[PDB]
């Protein structure tokens, strides 16, 4: 037997995922379903009030055009999330023992996929939690931002809605995020073997986890792995979309040091 | 939710049908590629002269492109016939049958093309010829770099060491994908797929007992399939805007028409 070891690994990852991330899926769902009401941002006037009252970092002026300020706010939050994911990664058994350059490579090419996944935990069909659950910004507001910005937001919701239909919880997600990080096919890896060995363990752990936590949900393991397809696809789209924005928009300028920090 | 004996029954059914539908199996392709036999030896095409001589025994970049296109159309036909054998498939809504094939055929062609490849080239003309990777990769203009990604994929996929019995179930899983755009009734597709996935999982554990998480590693390859089918389309579009000298079979045109 090694069931106990797989459960040990699951528990280890769950405990660490709780410590590393500000707002769990469990907490975010309580807020979204309406089980300390979040401040709601559904239009320009309500944004003005929220930033004036709740004082949201990421959406506070440092460009004066709202659509840009919100776009940049997403960029800023994603960079903050990279540090959370980084810290989480260090807790995955075997990860810190990898070649240092491979650690960096794994995080570099994994973070986009992870941020999409985890963003779904904070979204439903009607909008997204921000500032650790204190704010709730509506899908319609985001989707109706002008020019390319509105069309940049909506794909994230489309993805989340489909992902959320699997009804994963945090104990499930902790293992799934681990699997994503330990992907042996990232470009420029020096030593793939020990990465795939760790991944094989995480996959075993995720499989057992899903059978016990969702015994009625046939082939959930397979369905979840199939979602890596949608993850890679949307990360590719993401890059194409940013580039068009870079080429087109003249008014995106921040202080150079900010650009450096939030270069992403 | 299915008993083992039924999962084994379904694997046997699909293997049998794969054999009937596809002329050149992986098992036959490997026997040809590894050689050590007198009767099954391919003529090898590695340059212009050898191409000339190959036609006698069995613009160049266009001729080869058209060669690939022609085989691909044949492959669609073979895949379509295999699909009809998959329990439940013909029972689906007819529009959904079309949709499943439309999105699925390209992924399957790449999968099955890998069976005919090693790192040095690809079987052609039902195993009678072998064209080298170096020759294909050195075709001019856009054509060379349209050939090479096929090999890049095959080398990785072939590392899993699937056999035909395995691939029959894997191909079936690809076709019955409930996430294809425009599907009208996802539920009955996903119910068939869940059976195929159970069948694949048991098949892999029995046929490759020492190969840990082969199931998962195989599903992860559906990711690479989706990516390369997408790049394919982008690349073919760019070809279709330099090359009027090259035209596309209606069947493939239609498959591409709105992907
Ligand atoms: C820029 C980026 C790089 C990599 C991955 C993604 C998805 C993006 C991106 O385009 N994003 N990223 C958020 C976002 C992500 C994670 C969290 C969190 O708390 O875990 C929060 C996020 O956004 C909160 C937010 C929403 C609106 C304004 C400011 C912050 C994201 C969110 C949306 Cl709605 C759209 C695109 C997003
Ligand atoms: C044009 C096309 C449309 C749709 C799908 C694909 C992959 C292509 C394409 O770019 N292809 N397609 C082959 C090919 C596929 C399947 C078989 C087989 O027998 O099952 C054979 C194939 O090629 C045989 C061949 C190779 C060289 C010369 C003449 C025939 C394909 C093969 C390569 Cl090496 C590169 C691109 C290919």
């Amino acid at each position: 037997m090694e069931s106990a070891d797989l459960r040990a690994l699951a528990k280890h990852l769950y405990d660490s995922y709780i410590k590393s991330f500000p707002l769990t899926k469990a907490k975010a769902r309580a807020i979204l379903t309406g089980k300390k009401s979040p401040f709601v941002i559904y239009d320009m006037n309500s944004l003005m009030m929220g930033e004036d009252k709740i004082k949201f970092k990421h959406i506070t002026p440092l460009s004066k055009e709202v659509a840009i300020r919100i776009f940049q706010g997403c960029q800023f939050r994603s960079v903050e999330a990279v540090q959370e994911i980084t810290e989480y990664a260090k807790s995955i058994p075997g990860f810190v023992n990898l070649d240092l350059n491979d650690q960096v490579t794994l995080l570099k090419y994994g973070v986009h996929e992870i941020i999409y996944t985890m963003l779904a935990s904070l979204m439903n069909k009607d909008g997204v939690l921000i500032s650790e659950g204190q704010g709730f910004m509506t899908r319609e507001f985001l989707k109706s931002l002008r020019k390319p910005f509105g069309d940049f937001m909506e794909p994230k919701f489309e993805f989340a809605v489909k992902f959320n239909a699997l009804e994963l919880d945090d104990s499930d997600l902790a293992i799934f995020i681990a699997v994503i990080i330990l992907s042996g096919d990232r470009p420029g890896l020096l030593n793939v073997k020990p990465i795939e060995d760790i991944q094989d363990n995480l996959l075993q752990a995720l499989e057992l986890q899903l059978k016990l936590n969702h015994p009625e949900s046939s082939q959930l393991f397979a369905k979840l792995l199939q979602k890596m397809t949608d993850l890679r696809q949307i990360v590719t789209e993401h890059v194409q979309l940013l580039q068009v924005i870079k080429k087109t928009e003249t008014d995106m300028s921040l202080h150079p040091l900010l650009q450096e920090i939030y270069k992403d």
